[PDB]
């Protein structure tokens, strides 16, 4: 709605590619985020003025809460630093949730283990899994209606290769011939109500699958893809979202590596 205020900063090459390694917008239009491909002050002006609020979910249960406050830490050095921030994390063990120091204007609600509450307190929902750490700047570039993060062991990979599910019998099913990416279970998200439209459809298609006594190959991310299949990104996040250093090393293609697996 409101107008930016005067800017000054590099005019952006018509006839100069931002990557000429990467593919950075998908066929049907959609950003592919990487680094280089945005400026970061244009885009914090504009959720600003928005005074944008986004939740964070992570769910950590049993032995996972272990990875909470490192989590919780380094989030709150690289992730929406300057804009309002609301962490949900569902465990099983409310008091062993580590007492983390907060920057002004971010919230953390412990939910021991409602969707109407996300609709009347965030306008996004950013879903990651807790065994992880931010190590770089994982801002508002992110934030669209609806959003898939490439699998850092397959964003190079044919589709045939895509270990998407492959049994016909599963509502998850997905033939060799379809398919534009391998999309990580670990980082999703997109408006609150884009991610509850999704979730709805995973739990519904995994109930299905129940009573048909199949299980996906791999499980939640399995329905994710078959989702993001069918209802196109509005953008897509590169591997710098999801990566695993130990596993895949630092390639060139990376620019910077944001959020990480933890050794
Ligand atoms: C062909 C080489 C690929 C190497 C990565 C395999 O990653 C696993 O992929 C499956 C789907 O095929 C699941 O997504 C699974 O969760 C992935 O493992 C997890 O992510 C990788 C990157 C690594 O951090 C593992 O330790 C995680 O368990
Ligand atoms: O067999 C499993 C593996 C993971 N999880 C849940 O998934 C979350 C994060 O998942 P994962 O360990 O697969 O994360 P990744 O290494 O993919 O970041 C954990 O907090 C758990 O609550 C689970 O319930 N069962
Ligand atoms: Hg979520
Ligand atoms: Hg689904
Ligand atoms: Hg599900
Ligand atoms: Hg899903």
């Amino acid at each position: 709605m409101v107008s930016l205020p005067r800017m000054v900063y590099p005019q952006s090459k018509v006839l100069t590619p931002c990557r000429k390694d990467v593919l950075v917008v998908t066929p049907w239009l959609a950003p592919i985020v990487w680094e280089g491909t945005f400026n970061i002050d244009i885009l914090n002006e504009q959720f600003r003025l928005q005074n944008t609020t986004i939740g964070l979910t992570v769910f950590a249960i049993k032995k996972y809460v272990a990875f909470l406050k490192l989590f919780l830490e380094t989030a709150e050095k690289h992730f929406m630093v300057g804009h309002r921030v609301h962490y949900y994390v569902f465990t099983d063990q409310p008091a062993a949730v580590p007492r983390v120091t907060l920057g002004t204007g971010r919230q953390l609600s412990v939910l021991e283990v409602c969707e109407r509450r996300f609709l009347s307190e965030v306008d996004y929902l950013v879903c990651v899994d807790v065994d992880m750490e931010f190590r770089d700047h994982v801002g508002v570039e992110i934030l669209t209606p609806l959003f898939g993060t490439l699998h850092p062991g397959f964003y190079g990979s044919s589709r045939e290769a895509f270990t998407y599910e492959r049994r016909p019998q599963s509502q998850a099913y997905i033939p060799k011939d379809e398919g534009d990416f391998y999309y990580l279970g670990r980082f999703f998200g997109g408006s609150v109500q884009e991610v509850q439209r999704l979730t709805r459809a995973c739990h519904q298609a995994m109930m299905v699958d129940q009573a048909n006594g199949i299980e996906a190959v791999w499980h939640d991310e399995s329905h994710l893809n078959k989702y993001l299949l069918r209802h196109k990104p509005t953008k897509v996040l590169s591997p710098e979202y999801l990566w695993d250093q130990q596993l895949l090393g630092w390639p060139a293609v990376l620019r910077k590596l944001r959020f990480t697996a933890v050794p």
